[PDB]
């Protein structure tokens, strides 16, 4: 049975809500972003409407071969009426496609859906800038604060000058950089760009990619392993086992691997800056764990809610123990009597 925290009351909405079956009384399924724990549950079987973003609608139609009679794309940024209430969908700044959902209740109430999200400053200035909200369905995966990670600039910066560095010594490593899931390209991405390279990676991951809407995209990634030096692999291969065996399959082209996962947050993020960052190493290998996180810090979404200024805040995430429970309440009674809403 579907949890409350998924329903948007006064309507005949949900949210992420796929693994329910049937949910009684329910119109329009809305789905924030293509991750599998929110998706779970879509299939090329389900026949009810859809509503999502045009990226999370070539995935769903490609990927999950969702039937395109059920899919609903709709453009950012722009008023949309479904089943007679008006709708915005707005950039999360998580992974490609990922939306937040302004919904403009019949009887005067708004109520803000982060999905999943990594606030921003420049949502201050989005369509969120010209009225109130009263309910903020809230992201708080991250929402205590031992939870501090760097920019994505900076850890971006890290990964281009450790990759070019090493490679630039011996021009015969390899880099490789581990995924499970979209999000986080910028990282592969960047560091093929400052090696003058493709990135490599297998058919299913090349065909993901392909639905993405990224820019000069032909020009960036392939599926020839052999004419690329950044590799893509998955994340699970990504230790010292599964490299070597990888390394032996290249033909001789390299003798030494530089490895990144990108992690969310860590522990070492409570000792080290981005800059100190070492990695582990043995023989001919080494491997960097690297905080790129794609949502928000601790500071971060206390500012965004600060300048939100919601009546009420329903958590999405850790709703589990009342541990976290009590932790995240106290958080939110902090926030108000600070700022004095
Ligand atoms: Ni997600």
């Amino acid at each position: 049975t579907c949890p409350f925290y998924k329903k948007i009351p006064g309507t005949g909405f949900t949210v992420d809500a796929f693994q329910y079956g049937v949910v009684e009384g329910c119109t329009a399924y809305f789905l924030t972003h293509f991750h599998s724990d929110h998706y779970a549950g879509l299939s090329k079987h389900f026949t009810f409407p859809v509503y999502c973003s045009e990226i999370t609608g070539n995935l769903l139609k490609n990927k999950l071969h969702v039937q395109e009679q059920y899919i609903h794309p709709l453009p950012l940024d722009t008023e949309c009426i479904v089943n007679g209430v008006k709708v915005v969908l707005l950039d999360a700044n998580h992974c490609p496609g990922a939306v937040m959902i302004l919904f403009y209740l019949p009887n005067g109430t708004v109520i803000l859906h982060t999905g999943d999200f990594r606030a921003d400053p420049s949502m201050e200035r989005s369509l969120l800038a010209d009225q109130k909200v009263h309910m903020l369905y809230l992201d708080t995966t991250y929402c205590s604060p031992e939870y501090t990670f760097p920019s994505q600039q900076e850890v971006i910066r890290f990964a281009i000058n450790t990759a070019f560095e090493a490679v630039t010594l011996n021009p015969h490593a390899l880099v490789v950089c581990g995924t499970y899931s979209i999000g986080k390209e910028k990282v592969f991405l960047a560091i093929a760009d400052v090696l003058g390279s493709k990135v490599g990676m297998s058919q299913e991951k090349y065909k993901t990619l392909q639905c993405l809407n990224i820019p000069e995209i032909n020009s960036l990634i392939t599926t020839d392993m052999c004419s690329s030096l950044v590799h893509l692999l998955p994340m699970m291969q990504i230790n010292f086992k599964g490299l070597q065996s990888h390394l032996k399959k290249c033909g001789g082209k390299y003798n030494q691997i530089l490895a990144f996962r990108p992690t969310g947050w860590t522990h070492s993020n409570k000792f080290t800056r981005i800059a100190d960052v070492i990695p582990q190493t043995k023989g001919n290998i080494s491997i960097y764990g690297i905080p790129y996180s794609e949502h928000s810090s601790y500071l971060e979404m206390k500012r965004f809610v600060q300048w939100l200024k919601p009546q009420k805040i329903i958590p999405t995430v850790n709703v589990g123990t009342w541990k976290s429970r009590s932790t995240m309440e106290k958080y939110f009674r902090e926030w108000k009597l600070e700022a004095g809403y």
